[PDB]
């Protein structure tokens, strides 16, 4: 899941310019962990 938060979940912030995959059924609450680094 560390590979999820930093590289792939930062690319889910590239979904945030669109914001329909805000909910996103892939990983349990893993975009806020990317902000523990950002």
């Amino acid at each position: 899941w560390l590979i999820c938060e930093e590289p792939t979940c930062r690319n889910r912030t590239r979904h945030l310019p669109l914001q329909f995959s805000r909910t996103g059924p892939l990983c349990p609450a893993c975009m806020k962990a990317t902000l523990q680094p950002e």
